[PDB]
Order: C-alpha cells, then sequence, then structure tokens
C-alpha cells in the first residue's frame, strides 16, 4: 500500500495547517454533510483548537464550482477540504492558487497531486488503498490530526464512527489503516470492537424493528415485516419492545443463536452471517442507551443532523459539547412528539369528519404540521374507526405559503379492489382548482388554495365515483 509515501502527504498537510495556526490566520474549514463528513471536520476543528488556532467551518453537500468561487471571494490564507474535493482538483487549483489548501480525502482523485506545492492531496487511493474499505473521509483526517499532535488520538472513536457511517466494514469487519486507527483507540480505552448484531438501533430501537430494517444483510422471512419480527422474538422468548442494550450478554448471544440458526436455515452464505454478526464499535465515553455509545446508531444520529440543516451542531457534539447534545435530541424528539400529537388530534377530533359517498375528508388547519397530514390519515384508519372501504384525506394549512393547503390521501387493499385510485384522482382535482397532485393508487398528495376546500371535498367524491 506504500504507507510511507502517504504519511509524507499527511505531514505535509499537517506542518501546513500548523503554520497558519502559528501565523495567526483563521483556518477555514469545509466538510460534507453525511457523517463520515461531520465526524472528519470535527477532528480537525480539534486539532485547530488544540493549537490554539481559530477557525471557520461549514458543512456542505457537494464541492461546487460555484461554491469553491464563493470560497475565493472569501480571500481566506488557507483552506481545508475534509472529505471533499478530491474530484475538483484543477478547479481547487486555478481558483485558489492564491491561498493554501488542503484536502483530506479517500473519493477517487482527478489527478494524483496538485501541480503547486501550496496544495497538498492528503488521500490514499494514489497510494494504492481501496477507498471504500482501507480508510474514510474522517480517517485520513484522522491521520492528519495526529500528526499534528499525538493527542488528537483521543478522537479515534470519532473516527471510527465516520468509518462506519461511509460503511468501511461493509463486510463485517475493518481494513487497511482503519485498523490502525481502532488500535489507537483500544490504547486509550476510548473505543471497544464487540462481536455483536450489526444492525442499527441496539441504543434506541426496539428489538422487532431493529431486525424488520435489517438489509445488510437482509434476514429472509423477517425483513420489511415487523408483525412476522414480532411474532419471531416472542416465540424465542424475547421481549420485543426490548432493547438490544437491555439485554444481558447470555441474551445476546441466544439472539445470536436464533438469528444463525435462521440464516443457516434458509441457506445463507458465509459472508452473509458475517456481515450480520461481526465487528460493532462501542464507546466506554457514553452511558450505554445513549446513542453515542455505539458508532453506527452516532453516525445515525449525525446524519440526521446533517439532513435539517444542522451539520455544525453534529460537529460540535463530537467535540465533546454535551449541550449541543442537547439540541440534538430535543429536535429529534420534538419531531416524534409532532407525530403523536397528530395521531392523538385526529382520533379525538374524528367525530368532526365530512364523510362523503366515497371519502372521508379531515381539515385539520394549523393542528397538524404539513409533513405529518400522511400518516395522521394512516391513523385513523388503523384504528378501524374508518371504514375499510372508504379513503381518507388529512389537510392542513402549509407551512411554506399561507393561502395554500397541502394534503395527503391514503386508503387500503380492500378499498382498491373497487376500482379506486388516489393519485389519479387527485391529479384530476388538483388539475380543476388549479393546483399539484399525484400518487400511487394506495397513496397520493395535493396541494392547493385554502379558499377552496369545500369545492374540493365535491370534486374527490365526484373524482372517485367515476371509477
Amino acid at each position: 500500500m506504500d504507507k510511507e509515501a502517504f504519511l509524507e502527504r499527511v505531514r505535509e498537510g499537517a506542518e501546513l495547517i500548523k503554520m497558519h495556526i502559528e501565523l495567526g490566520h483563521t483556518i477555514r474549514l469545509i466538510s460534507h454533510r453525511d457523517a463520515d463528513g461531520i465526524t472528519a471536520g470535527a477532528i480537525l476543528a480539534k486539532a485547530v483548537a488544540r493549537e490554539g488556532g481559530t477557525f471557520q467551518l461549514s458543512i456542505v453537500k457537494q464541492v461546487s464550482e460555484e461554491l469553491i468561487d464563493q470560497l475565493a471571494r472569501e480571500k481566506r490564507e488557507i483552506y481545508v477540504f475534509s472529505d471533499l474535493g478530491s474530484g475538483s482538483i484543477e478547479l481547487i487549483e486555478e481558483k485558489l492558487n492564491f491561498a493554501t489548501v488542503v484536502v483530506a480525502d479517500h473519493h477517487p482523485p482527478e489527478k494524483d497531486s496538485f501541480s503547486t506545492d501550496s496544495h497538498v492531496l492528503v488521500n490514499p487511493v494514489p497510494f494504492g488503498a481501496n477507498s471504500v474499505r482501507d480508510l474514510s473521509g474522517s480517517g485520513v483526517a484522522y491521520f492528519v490530526a495526529r500528526e499534528m499532535n499525538r493527542k488528537n488520538r483521543d478522537m479515534a472513536y470519532v473516527a471510527i464512527v465516520g468509518a462506519v457511517g461511509d460503511m468501511q466494514e461493509i463486510d463485517g469487519t475493518f481494513h487497511g489503516l482503519n485498523l490502525e486507527i481502532i488500535e489507537d483507540g483500544k490504547e486509550l480505552g476510548i473505543l471497544e470492537v464487540r462481536k455483536e448484531l450489526r444492525l442499527f438501533g441496539r441504543e434506541s430501537r426496539p428489538l422487532y424493528q431493529m431486525l424488520a430494517y435489517a438489509t445488510n444483510p437482509e434476514i429472509p422471512e423477517i425483513t420489511g415485516d415487523e408483525r412476522k419480527a414480532i411474532e419471531w422474538l416472542r416465540a424465542k422468548g424475547f421481549d420485543p419492545e426490548m432493547k438490544y442494550w437491555q439485554l444481558r450478554e447470555e441474551e445476546k448471544r441466544k439472539l445470536h443463536e436464533a438469528l444463525l440458526v435462521h440464516m443457516i436455515k434458509h441457506g445463507a452464505p458465509k459472508e452473509a452471517i458475517d456481515r450480520l454478526i461481526g465487528d460493532v464499535v462501542i464507546s466506554p465515553l457514553y452511558p450505554e442507551g445513549d446513542v453515542r455509545h455505539e458508532a453506527r446508531e452516532f453516525a445515525t444520529l449525525l446524519n440526521a443532523t446533517g439532513r435539517l440543516n444542522a451539520g455544525t451542531l453534529g460537529v460540535a457534539i463530537c467535540l465533546g459539547d454535551e449541550e449541543a447534545y442537547k439540541v440534538a435530541r430535543k429536535m429529534l424528539d420534538d419531531y416524534k412528539k409532532e407525530q403523536i400529537e397528530a395521531r392523538k388530534f385526529i382520533i379525538q377530533n374524528w367525530n368532526m369528519v365530512e364523510e362523503g359517498e366515497h371519502a372521508y375528508v379531515f381539515y385539520a388547519g394549523k393542528n397538524i404540521r404539513d409533513t405529518l397530514v400522511g400518516i395522521a390519515a394512516n391513523m385513523a384508519i388503523n384504528a378501524g374507526l374508518a371504514d375499510p372501504e372508504k379513503p381518507v384525506v388529512v389537510l392542513a394549512d402549509s407551512d411554506e405559503d399561507e393561502n395554500l393547503v397541502k394534503g395527503s390521501a391514503r386508503t387500503t387493499e380492500k378499498a382498491l379492489e373497487k376500482g379506486y385510485h388516489l393519485g389519479e384522482a387527485l391529479k384530476e382535482v388538483a388539475e380543476k382548482l388549479g393546483g399539484e397532485g399525484g400518487g400511487h393508487a394506495i397513496a397520493a398528495g395535493i396541494r392547493f388554495p385554502k379558499n377552496r376546500i369545500d369545492e374540493f371535498i365535491k370534486l374527490f367524491n365526484e373524482a372517485l365515483g367515476r371509477q
């Protein structure tokens, strides 16, 4: 793999950053949105701060020409790209030749090096490392930070969180330079490698969801069906509502046994089994039951902050800001709280639905958020409250606009046998009201003027009548 040539570029980028830190220049940091990028960005930010330096961080979706030009107009002394930039080398090189740039990334590069000296490409791939299993974005950032100062080895777990988010251990175990980072984490006792269930949700999910949402690999006759999964755990004498971390080591082994036997009974290859049960990274730095205690669950948290326009908050968490974690918790729990509220409202106030000949229409106004309209509809159905043969529509005032109403329609298999098609019906009514609508036969959505709700109820019943 020629580690020494790679380590040479690492040192190149490490000393270059420290040079600007000692010059009192603000280190401009740019990192990718996912878990690999948020962890990578934090590792560099930690390094800068540990040296008494100063940084400004950005969490972006991708490197684009617009972005590079924005950055060039900031006229910074140094730009540090993290988990990004490898495909944008000549771009970066032309528009940022006036400044120092360090690229710490593992994606297949455009070129194997920058033509000028003040631009260094820190990347293991040109030296013979596999982009998807030998080291991740957080990993190369970790090498840089460790060269700057060995103390940054305490970010070893944060580095591995990125690796797992990037699925570097897709086969069930770690490889390449990742192994070195893990050993650093083992020496500082901030991470432990277990042999456990490699599924998501060992800290914050019920066992039956942990199994049903298993895709790598999939669990035959269980993946997809939560009810089948519930039945399965109860039959093997397990609490389907319990969380994996709440099991004893004794109970965990028997869970593994039942799953081993389950896979063998379906003829799964050894490789599939080794992906289901294998390396799981745990950190003593966090209490068991907390999503930060295991790497996959941590990465899932950070991916979430990335998609919620709060990537910099996810970075703060990796840095050790407990208050940031509280922000992230309330942020996620407030949504779960709205989903619960949505189902409460529609069931309690169900005595006020505009039942027509063919459909139920429920207007909730401001009471339910745009996005929760669909699950509200499903609630009325699943409660057995609504006639299963009769489609349900929930309507709520839109957050974006004000004169607008977003709506979603759901129904059943039984109803579809009457020839119903919510997508085609919502299409027709939308066009007539001057809005947008469409979707599948069993589920669809629509947006239209708030002042034509009575007209919608008429048109929607009529549109279903024709089918």
